């Protein structure tokens, strides 16, 4: 079902570029495209190049996602799927949109990894649900920390 890789952070992005990590393992150690990265709790970025030696990781709190990554809540009984779109800077909330049902959404309802698309690995804990936008938009609160993002476990489907 699953092929999982850890590797170190040994470079960042610089100030006010795309938000990304590059990592010390690559394709010579079992990197694919496909591939999710979890540190520090939980979900914090997906794969966007995979080298021989090294892996750059796009990470969730780029303010806009096309990644695409598909995820799930948590309602109860009922699970609603959707995809992550972007992050909210300033409340510190991702962003996850798209979704696939009007079923109630309440505060605290449990956001993982659907499977679904490209990063085709389900289960991976994003966070809980923060509040539901209109002016249908979900925020969420990551259980990742985003500091001190040093170690990464590289997650993906055989």
């Amino acid at each position: 079902a699953t092929k999982t890789l850890a590797a170190d952070v040994i470079m960042r992005s610089p100030v006010s570029w795309k938000q990304e990590l590059t990592l010390d393992a690559g394709r010579s150690k079992g990197a694919s495209e496909n591939m999710l990265a979890i540190a520090n709790g939980g979900l914090i970025g997906s794969v966007s190049k995979v080298e021989e030696n090294s892996t750059i990781v796009n990470l969730l709190t780029n303010t806009e996602n096309a990644d695409k990554i598909s995820v799930k809540i948590q309602h109860g009984s009922t699970t609603i799927y959707g995809i992550i779109i972007g992050y909210d800077k300033e409340n510190d909330v991702l962003k996850i949109s798209q979704l696939n049902s009007n079923s109630d959404i309440s505060a605290g309802d449990k956001v993982t990894t659907g499977g679904l698309g490209n990063f085709n690995v389900a289960d991976i804990p994003v966070g809980e649900v923060v509040a539901t936008t209109h002016s249908r938009e979900v925020t969420v609160k990551l259980s990742a920390d985003t500091h001190n993002v040093d170690v990464i476990e590289l997650v993906g489907n055989s």
